[PDB]
């Protein structure tokens, strides 16, 4: 009965994937429900700061008007500061943001501000990649073990104050995973995500916006610690690869914890289904 | 001895931390020595375009320039993006992790939308990816049981075509799941064929910078493009999924033949030397 398994576990891999493509949809009109509106108010806004220098300058060509900003946006993925004022620029490529950029590769984070142009750049990457990616899996998983075995060591003396009158086992771990969401969401967001607000000028929400997007490895690259030029006082930097390196192996729990979650709300749920069709109006 | 135990973990740590310092250390030099000099010469000719515009055009003053390309930065940080098909993208982008950023909310509510969408989205998409992989990993199975007894009655037997076969999962798999979709994306998207392959290996690892998506560029696509393309990550995601785990296990077994081609180096120090 090899085939009787594998019947019935498609059978669940479909199940998931119709949720998955139901979960896309509901996700996909809240965000023009909530991104569409902005974006048009920009875009009548942007025409009419088109206008008022499209004839405000007739002795301009008026398609190389278009054909410019080409230039300047084709130009900025690489991070051009196309200014007279500034003539001097700082290097996107240096010693330390290639040091970064090499980060956000191995991590799959992938911020996007800074990417390869050369083909030597782009076929190191995909090489950098397929090697740095499965070893900084180990890394990060003995930085999940170390940081796993300190609160175990930590759960063993509050699991042992808090032993009073009817006890339980199970239930106990009730207790113990909330503590790790309460202690954790500080370490590794709350108190982080302060410094970034006030290092990086971030507003609070942007501050945890950018940790969630980048402990996530989703890493749109919107926000990106250290991009601008402030001042890092260079405690800052090496501080936050620390930050990276043990706040992935927190969501890392985290997000495998939810999943849990998951497929319990996924049992309890197939079994009240059962229940509902089994008494069904009496 | 409990401390022994944890002792030898963070050893183990510490010199696989080491490794991953020294192997950002060399990439971080690789990439200053192949990315420096073209910032540098598209530094200096972005730089004689400023005043090429300013000299063949008269027409514009100097200081007007600066307004403008103010007001292009501002553009940036906005840009239809949002319809009902990028939109679909972009939850795409989330729950898989890749997330291009060629699309990012605005709104402070996409924002806290977009955590609440992410924090169950992941693990939700984990489940899929895990099933998509599990039925793809058996249909490869009804194709090494026809391989490994074809080849298997005759010329030199087991203990060397497991390695064979890997070779097999390899080759093919670079076929139907990294070659067969760039040479598509070459034709579709104008993408040079290294500029192909380097998007689907940045897509498929999940790191996404999206420098270069497939879909974003402003050009008419058939109508079976895009969704082809979500089956390709679906199942695209699946083989790297795999692959990076089996250069993980290479990994694995090398760094074992490294740690012990030490103690022998050491070793035949050890009773050369003794030789006095
Ligand atoms: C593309 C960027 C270049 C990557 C360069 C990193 C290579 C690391 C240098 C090799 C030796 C590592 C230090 C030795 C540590 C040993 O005491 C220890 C056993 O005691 N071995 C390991 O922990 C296990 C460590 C084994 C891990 C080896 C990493 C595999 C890299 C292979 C790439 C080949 C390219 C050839 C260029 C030289
Ligand atoms: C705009 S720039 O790219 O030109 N300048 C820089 C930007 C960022 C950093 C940096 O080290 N940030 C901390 C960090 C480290 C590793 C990882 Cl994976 C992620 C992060 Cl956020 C340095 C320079
Ligand atoms: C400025 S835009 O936002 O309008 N540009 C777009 C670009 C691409 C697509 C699209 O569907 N691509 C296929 C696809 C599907 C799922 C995932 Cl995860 C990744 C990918 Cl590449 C839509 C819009
Ligand atoms: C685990 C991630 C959950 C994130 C919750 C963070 C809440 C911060 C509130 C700030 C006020
Ligand atoms: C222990 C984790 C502390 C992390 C603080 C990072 C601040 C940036
Ligand atoms: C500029 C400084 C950025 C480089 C910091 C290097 C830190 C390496 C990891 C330390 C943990
Ligand atoms: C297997 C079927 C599981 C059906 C329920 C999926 C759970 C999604 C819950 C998301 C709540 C927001
Ligand atoms: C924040 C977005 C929430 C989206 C959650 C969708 C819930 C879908 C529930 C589907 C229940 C199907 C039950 C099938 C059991 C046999
Ligand atoms: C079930 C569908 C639930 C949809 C929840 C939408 C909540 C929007 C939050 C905006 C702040
Ligand atoms: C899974 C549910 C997580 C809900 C967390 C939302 C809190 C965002 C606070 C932003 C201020
Ligand atoms: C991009 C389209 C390629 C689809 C690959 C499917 C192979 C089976
Ligand atoms: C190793 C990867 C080689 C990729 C070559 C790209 C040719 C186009
Ligand atoms: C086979 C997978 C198909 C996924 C359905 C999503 C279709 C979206 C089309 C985008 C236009
Ligand atoms: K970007
Ligand atoms: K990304
Ligand atoms: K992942
Ligand atoms: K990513
Ligand atoms: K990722
Ligand atoms: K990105």
């Amino acid at each position: 009965s090899d085939s009787a398994i594998n019947v019935m576990k498609w059978k669940t891999v479909s199940t998931i994937f119709l949720v998955v493509v139901l979960y896309l949809i509901i996700g996909a009109t809240v965000f023009k429900a909530l991104e569409q509106p902005q974006e048009i108010s920009q875009r009548t806004t942007i025409v009419i700061q088109r206008e008022k220098f499209l004839r405000a300058h007739p002795c301009v060509s008026d398609q190389e008007l278009d054909e410019l900003i080409q230039q300047i946006v084709a130009a900025i993925n690489a991070g051009i500061i196309p200014l007279g004022a500034s003539s001097n620029q700082v290097s996107h490529w240096d010693l330390g943001s290639s040091f970064f950029f090499a980060g956000t590769v191995i991590t799959t984070i992938g911020f996007g501000n800074i990417s390869p142009r050369t083909e030597g750049g782009k076929i190191f990457c995909i090489i950098y990649a397929l090697l740095g990616i499965p070893l900084f899996g180990f890394l990060l998983a003995g930085v999940g073990d170390q940081l796993g075995t300190i609160f175990g060591k930590g759960i063993a003396k509050v699991e042992d104050t808090f032993i009073k009158w009817n006890v339980s086992q199970t239930k106990i771990r009730i207790i113990s995973t909330i503590i790790f969401i309460l202690f954790g969401c500080v370490l590794f967001v709350a108190l982080p995500a302060v410094i970034f607000k006030h290092i990086e000028g971030w507003s609070a929400l942007d501050a945890i916006y950018f940790v969630v997007i980048t402990l996530t490895t989703i890493g749109f690259g919107d926000y990106v610690a250290g991009g601008s030029d402030i001042e890092y006082l260079d405690f800052y930097k090496p501080v936050v690869w620390f930050w990276i390196l043990v706040g992935l192996a927190y969501f890392a729990a985290v997000l495998s914890m939810i999943g849990d979650w998951l497929r319990v709300i996924a049992k309890k749920t197939k079994e009240a289904v059962g229940e509902f069709r089994a008494h069904a109006a009496e």
